[PDB]
């Protein structure tokens, strides 16, 4: 019955049928995006209306459409033709990935470039890379991908070991034309292989690892009902999945005594961008919005038992649309399990003689996606004590280049002649807050040092201050690690037993934000990434920090336009957007396959509960 | 045979015998500190000399002594009388804990204070708190403890629920005199109990947690030899234990191919301080140096299987001296186990068709200690990929006070009338570095933003800079989270295959450092805590950031005096001292027993290896 249930294969085929019936999905049409819409606010006694949002591309060059369908009612609610030069191109289609290499393989300029480097065209892979928005006027309103080349010596070879630097091509994937081929000069193609399953490179595999066995003989402590409704150790939520955002959590709530207390209405990673910091013209345009441009959900891995996810695992297998509107299952695409998390609380009291130890656990909801060379794990954690955490795990193969003779300020060396351009991976978490309901506010909390003097004669006092962010113009905030800055989301109308507003505190990692010059194209397109925290008033159409259409789309949409409205956020339905990222200067240890690195954030209860919420956890 | 082996019961009894034989351990003498000394540098072909350092207190009022004994040779190497007014008092003796309450129980001023509050003296516990150094001239050269009172309603009651505010006493624990009783006025003693095993407060215990079983059917992948030498997944180290510092790691090295490569010579938590930020005269003197004043190792818990440490656990049971020089075993005081740590590396490659996943693991070496209300877990982690990490887990019961009518800028409310003064927990990790041997240097690495302009026309470039810290005067550094500041320890004489010095990068959490006014007593006594990173030239007598004697000891010793020497640290035997801490504004959720909170740091290889060191980890 849940209006938050995962999309079924049947609903997707039904959307297909409705669009077909309506004349919107003929043979030249392709689905670039399809997802279920969340229920509107209120929607109390009102019967459910499952609605789907669809972006439809036309391979014949006609304008794309944005369409909303009611699958419940079998109707098209709205359909509007898009002017992509204005509002943005549709997300990259998986079918376009191969097109760059295919078109380049018969282009005389490309072939001349490959011949100058003595490279067999049959061995040259071309990465289909998002184009962004630069100085090329002819690209405006055209679907462009840019291609960087990598040599694959044999079918199972890692092409990333062999970048072809000094060469880039631009391609119109609809008209199927190569617009530009730029060759700035030959660089040596790095020769060492990067084949991490080749015994010559690995050496003899370790025989020293003894097995670890994690089992739950009575099964897991969480229940799954209605397909995706999770109940675990007082927590309640629904696990959604969207082809753009990936795993989305809905209705995160905690059962405190008899009462189900909302905390977060919707949590997602609403954007992620990977800006590169190499000023070479071969790569200076490189910024991958994995979520907005490529749709991370679409590329979610099927996760193998005892390998990707260890322990007693419950899987969800979300269904997505292919390019024609047929359902496609991502088998075992979401892992759900609980795990031990060390000591929760411990005290050995001299005076009472009582020794007390309790163990912690967390519920884990995760998926892993692959886009080209990159592989990212997205992990949501719920802890016994009320803490909510997100962690991203970045791995894969580093994006490579040549390593310049005489070195580089913007590229590190991985292997002889092999470079790795500096870059960042920056995420935006969109947290549609509902601390004890929708009436919320945000305060910025800083530690306050105090001067030795009257009232502080020993010079030991310290304090803190909280500043309420009252309107959206005041709610674009930066980190201040030195002063221990955090942000508290509270409900001014819901007080704990000590008469203080209930709240949750967001703890950031305070990693660097977007490094690009503020006048760059990427600083405008990824404006969200320039500041650590934004707070907006909730609106149904403010979904992504970069707007609905990111591909080849300039500034003009997203967070900077949302906050211009300068809406009241002091005791209102609000949304927190937290920017957090990794800044990567690749090291030799990242090659030939990168060990996981992590980044994230957490929210901890801050006077939400009337005392510790884990007093009822049993011993041992 | 290892000169780094744990002290045996026999060695301790032998030290006792040598001191006795030498006339240094008569009936009025007490051992306040006893520990094995590390081998001197070089000590190659030279036969082993196990030496012990002892601080001897005299209960009759005579001056204490510092003594070094050769247990191998049965000799006293040196014995020197200490002037405590100058160099500091000896650490607090466990036998002195009870003395404060005992002396106060027959003092007429104390009894008057208790009677004014209608408190039964038999029910009043007194915390034996370190005194520090303030304005009281008569305390100089005297062993003083200060006492704060807490009511215990019955034998199993948590006294921390019932602080007696407005009252403090100072006591000379040698002459057995109460020097001062200060009563600033009555406060209500908070009435609610804080008994977290009482069913009335917990409610019915959860029946929802299904078991998690962690087993290793073939046993653990690490070996223990010589009592405390660990070998695990290419790592090699010796696990030491000292009554002051607790678990100390020696000779951390990694077997890279055929060659055992040193990384860290000695790693310890060399100090930890808990400064309180309440300007009330009842607590404004409160700063607990758990390591330096109380000796954290001494209070290490015996850790129960399947409770404190879960999985296939190997224990060490370190031996310490009691006050008379008799050995005392801390049964199961150190836990050692390996655990799964999620995905290590993963890539699913479109072009090669190869899908690759490997799992991570870490070796964990831990102990847990209790000092009064506080309980701290100290965890060292070694990861497959070469990462070394430390984590402290803080739990226990928060130190309480009254909560003032009309509120407080320096105390939070936990329960009706119950306060928790703001405070910090600040650690110093002493890392005697040995990156590929002893010839090391430290660089500070900051991210460098670049301006859009010539050479960076798109405004995307970013870089980094490294500054070598050449002399100790230049090596007192602060965090800069905004610029992603880290510190790299490298060996300028050992290059990787890419001709770059091998190194490790220290990643800090960039939490606030000591908040107290710089003119305070605590800013001088805990000077180390005012800055994030110090680098010194190694010296055998520079062990602690606060010097050898912290108790009632002013500034004058420790890190500020070490660096005045302004020694060369550019390619020399160096020591990194990293300050890191938690700043705690207690929340209602911390009451009546605190969920674990964590802080720490890690070091990751930075061009130490010639490629990923985990290419030889097997599948599944
Ligand atoms: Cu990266
Ligand atoms: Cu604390
Ligand atoms: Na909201
Ligand atoms: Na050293």
């Amino acid at each position: 019955a849940s209006p938050f249930r995962l999309a079924s294969a049947g609903e997707i085929s039904e959307v297909q049928g409705i669009l077909r019936t309506a004349g919107l999905l003929g043979p030249e049409k392709r689905i670039a995006y399809l997802g279920v819409l969340d229920p509107a606010r209120g929607a109390g006694s009102e019967a459910e209306d499952r609605r789907f949002r669809v972006f439809i591309h036309d391979v014949s060059g006609a304008r794309p459409q944005e369409v909303t369908v009611s699958v419940t009612n079998g109707t098209v609610i709205s359909a509007v033709e898009l002017d992509t030069a204005a509002t943005g191109e549709l997300p990259v289609l998986e079918e376009e990935f191969e097109v760059v290499e295919q078109l380049l393989a018969t282009d005389e300029r490309w072939l001349k470039a490959l011949a100058a480097r003595n490279l067999d065209v049959s061995k040259v892979r071309v990465a289909p890379l998002s184009a962004g928005v630069f100085e090329y006027a002819e690209e405006r309103g055209r679907r462009i991908l840019r291609g960087l080349a990598f040599v694959q010596d044999f079918p199972e070879d890692s092409a990333w070991a062999h970048p072809v630097d000094g060469l880039v091509a631009y391609v119109d994937v609809v008209s199927k034309e190569v617009t530009r081929v730029i060759d700035t000069g030959v660089f040596p193609v790095p020769a060492e292989h990067g084949n991490y399953t080749d015994p010559e490179l690995t050496g003899p595999l370790r025989t020293t690892q003894k097995p670890i066995s994690i089992t739950q003989p009575e099964g897991p402590s969480f229940t799954v009902t209605g397909g995706n409704h999770i109940e675990w150790e007082k927590w309640s939520l629904d696990v959604g999945f969207d082809v753009r955002e990936g795993v989305v959590l809905h209705n995160i709530a905690f059962r405190d005594g008899d009462r189900l207390r909302p905390i977060i209405n919707r949590a997602s990673i609403a954007e992620m961008v990977v800006p590169y910091g190499d000023p070479s013209p071969i790569r200076s345009w490189q910024n991958y919005f994995d979520t907005g441009e490529y749709l991370v959900g679409q590329y979610a891995n099927s996760l193998e038992l005892g390998c990707d996810c260890l322990g007693d695992i419950t899987y969800l297998s979300p269904v997505i649309s292919d390019a024609f509107g047929n359902p496609r299952e991502i088998r075992n695409g979401i892992c759900m399990h609980e795990e031990d998390w060390g000591i929760l609380a411990k005290h050995s009291d001299l005076w009472s003689g009582i020794n007390y130890t309790r163990r912690n656990r967390r519920m884990v909801i995760s998926f892993f996606t692959t886009i080209g060379n990159y592989d990212y794990g997205f992990y949501w954690y719920l802890y016994l004590d009320g803490t909510i955490e997100f962690e991203a795990k970045a791995t894969g193969v580093v994006f490579t280049s040549a390593f310049p003779e005489g070195g580089s300020d913007n590229i590190s060396q991985l292997a002889p002649g092999l470079g790795a351009p500096f870059h960042q991976h920056i995420f935006s978490a969109r947290l549609d807050m509902a601390i004890d309901g929708f009436t919320n506010r945000v305060e910025e909390e800083d530690v306050v040092r105090q001067t030795m003097g009257p009232g502080n004669e020993r010079g030991n006092a310290f304090s803190r201050k909280r500043t309420v962010l009252t309107r959206e113009s005041e709610a674009v905030r930066e980190a201040d690690a030195r002063t221990g800055r955090t942000w508290i989301i509270s409900n001014p109308e819901s007080k704990n037993r000590l008469n203080e507003p209930v709240g949750y505190k967001l703890h950031a990692h305070n990693q660097p934000t977007l490094l690009a010059d503020p006048g760059s194209s990427i600083a405008r397109r990824a404006a969200f990434a320039t500041k650590d925290l934004w707070v907006t008033r909730y609106a149904d159409d403010e979904r992504y920090p970069t707007g609905d259409f990111v591909n080849q789309h300039s500034g003009g949409a997203g967070l900077p336009s949302y906050i211009a409205q300068d809406r009241d956020i002091d005791g209102q339905d609000i949304v927190v957007w937290h920017t957090f990222g990794l800044t990567h200067f690749p090291r030799v240890e990242d090659w030939p396959i990168m060990p996981v690195d992590t980044v994230g954030f957490k929210l901890r209860p801050e006077g939400f509960f009337d005392r510790s919420p884990v007093l009822d956890v049993p011993a041992n």
